[PDB]
């Protein structure tokens, strides 16, 4: 495991303006995204190869409440003038939302939860995983970015609660997901300084990785149908070439919601909607910004009548059907944008307790649609249907009788405002908890869990070596080709995958 330490910015001396033409040019391999899955592959591709990771934000230097757990709220706080590291969105649910939009991508901006995926997880894909490389690639990660935490007073009670509720056994302290408590592994460090996506450019050769900020990818050029490039904007707005050569790639790393996006505008996506928007069909899919999925995140908040010391998400309780954590959180007047689903949401006048559920799957899906069929900085529409598959909606119930379990819990006892039997003891924040009056609570207040996933999956737009069907030379790696989660908290894994999938590149090539 990593140590206590500065975020390491020592790749910044590879780091470029994409305003400088002299970047343009042949590479072996061009990363679009310098995000969760896009930096460690770019790092990893850069051990034997000439590489250009474009990334549209700027350095994390940039927005200093990035690098620490202090800092968490202030990047949800602050308002989205284009250029700030969370970008805002609302899905056509109503559900408000973010993603990153910094190089380090949403490991720059995320809760700091770190867990291995779900070891059943590679036979249930299918894929001819080389298990024993996963493993490699998730220590690689693990020593340069990932601690075990210190202890943390809330994390303690939750834990205990989470046992006494019959969340068991006690995994004590492990990164795997498996059913139980357990405290899992943090990218914040025991100082609270953030680590990042970002430091594992600092395992690339600097002799080989080239790095653009502000580098907006626009387009991906085509030639045996083949990637051969992309056209990507700088901040002033000029445009700018890079090509790939010889037996080399274009690598799609732009997220859940980039990736689809830059798919269809450069003609690879259903026939009949890119006809529809008079976009040149290059390569027909019927799949592309199909199947996009959000993990609803159910949640009561709890206003104890002392306060109680905030603290980062490290205590998980796993069962297959929940995957339930709780944040202690100090008092706002400014609201975190999508930690509730709405702006229309009360502020808290005291520290809380957010206690949350998380639906695995899920089953509901959506799609990306273009917005602008020109412009990539126009964001797409998204929809991701919560709760249309009414599995996911069974399973919510679930998780929110276990929260009542929770709250029912000695552990949890001494957070009540009255010591009477029942939790209408506690205070609440926002709608208490009540079969269908828990379906009502579930419709009615879900949130996102900020792990979305989907629109390039394995099986419908790519094969199991994460390769655009049809297209040589174009692979997509990041969190749009899964249609399940791997686990509660997917950042470890979409890591673990960018060096993966990079190694699997090389292999490929020698
Ligand atoms: C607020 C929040 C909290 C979270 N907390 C946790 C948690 O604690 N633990 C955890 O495991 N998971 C967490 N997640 C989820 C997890 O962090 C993400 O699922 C994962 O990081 C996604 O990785 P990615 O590589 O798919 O996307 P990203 O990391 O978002 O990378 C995509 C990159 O592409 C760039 N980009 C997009 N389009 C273009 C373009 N056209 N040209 C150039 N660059 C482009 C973006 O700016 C970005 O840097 C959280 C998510 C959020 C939003
Ligand atoms: C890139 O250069 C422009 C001036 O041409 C400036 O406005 C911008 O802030 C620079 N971006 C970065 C990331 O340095
Ligand atoms: C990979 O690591 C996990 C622990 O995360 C372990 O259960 C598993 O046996 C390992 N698998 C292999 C193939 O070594
Ligand atoms: C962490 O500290 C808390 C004190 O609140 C203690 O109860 C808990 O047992 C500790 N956990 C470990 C694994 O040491
Ligand atoms: C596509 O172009 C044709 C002209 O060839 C026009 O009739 C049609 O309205 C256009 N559709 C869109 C959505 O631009
Ligand atoms: C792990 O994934 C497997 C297969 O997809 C599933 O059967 C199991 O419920 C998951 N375990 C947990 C604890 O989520
Ligand atoms: C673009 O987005 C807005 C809301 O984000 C939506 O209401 C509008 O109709 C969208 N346009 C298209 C063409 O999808
Ligand atoms: C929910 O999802 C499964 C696919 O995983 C499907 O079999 C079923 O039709 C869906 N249920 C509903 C209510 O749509
Ligand atoms: C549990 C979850 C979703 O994650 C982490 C988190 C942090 C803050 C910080 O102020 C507030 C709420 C919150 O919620």
């Amino acid at each position: 495991l990593a140590n206590t330490s500065a975020h390491d910015f020592s790749y910044l001396k590879f780091v470029y303006n994409a305003t400088d033409t002299s970047l343009e040019g042949s590479y072996d391999y061009i990363v679009i995204g310098g995000g969760t899955s896009g930096c460690p592959l770019a790092a990893t591709l850069s051990e034997k190869y000439k590489v250009l990771l474009l990334e549209r934000g700027t350095i994390a230097t940039e927005y200093p409440n990035t690098l620490t757990a202090d800092g968490f709220a202030y990047n949800l706080q602050q308002q989205d003038d284009g250029k700030t590291p969370v970008e805002r969105f609302v899905s056509e649910d109503g559900i408000d939302n973010v993603r990153a939009r910094i190089l380090g991508g949403t490991t720059i901006i995320n809760a700091g939860v770190y867990a291995r995926a779900n070891i059943s997880f590679y036979s249930q894909t299918g894929i001819e995983w080389d298990l024993d490389l996963v493993n490699k690639t998730y220590e690689w990660v693990e020593d340069a970015i990932v601690v075990k935490p210190n202890n943390q007073s809330w994390q303690s009670v939750i834990g205990e609660g989470f046992l006494e509720a019959g969340i068991l056994p006690d995994n004590g302290f492990s990164l795997d997901h498996e059913a139980g408590t357990r405290l899992t592994g943090s990218t914040f460090d025991n100082n609270g300084t953030r680590h990042a996506a970002d430091e594992l450019l600092n395992k690339g050769d600097p002799n080989n990785l080239l790095v653009a900020v502000q580098a907006s990818v626009e387009k991906i050029l085509f030639s045996n149908l083949s990637a051969i490039g992309v056209i990507y904007t700088d901040s002033d707005g000029n445009s700018h070439q890079a090509f790939v050569r010889g037996n080399g790639e274009v690598i799609v790393s732009a997220g859940t919601i980039g990736t689809p996006q830059l798919l269809l505008l450069s003609g690879v996506g259903p026939e009949s909607y890119l006809s529809s928007l008079n976009i040149t069909v290059v390569q027909p899919n019927p799949y592309v910004g199909q199947f996009v999925y959000d993990n609803p995140r159910n949640f009561i908040n709890i206003l104890p009548p002392n306060p109680i010391e905030a603290s980062v998400v490290t205590v998980l309780g796993i069962r297959s059907d929940y995957y339930q954590v709780s944040a202690s959180v100090l008092p706002f007047s400014t609201p975190l944008f999508s930690l509730f689903p709405t702006t229309s949401y009360p502020l808290p006048n005291s520290t809380f307790a957010h206690i949350v559920s998380q639906v695995p799957g899920p089953l509901s899906h959506g799609s990306v649609t273009l917005n602008s069929s020109s412009d990539v900085r126009i964001a797409p529409n998204i929809k991701f249907n919560y709760y249309s598959n009414s599995t996911d909606l069974a399973n919510c119930v679930s998780g929110m009788k276990k929260l009542g379990d929770l709250l029912r819990t000695k552990a949890l006892e001494p957070y009540k405002a009255r010591d009477v039997l029942g939790i209408d003891g506690f205070n609440y924040l926002g709608v208490p908890l009540p079969d269908a009056s828990f379906e009502t609570f579930c419709l009615d207040n879900v949130a996102s869990y900020w792990h979305y996933h989907g629109g390039s999956l394995v099986g419908k737009v790519l094969d199991d070596s994460f390769r655009v069907m049809g297209i040589k030379a174009l692979r997509v790696v990041d969190a749009s080709t899964f249609p399940y989660e791997p686990n509660s908290h997917p950042q470890g894994f979409y890591l673990m995958l960018g060096r993966y999938v990079g190694l699997q590149i090389l292999q490929e090539r020698s």
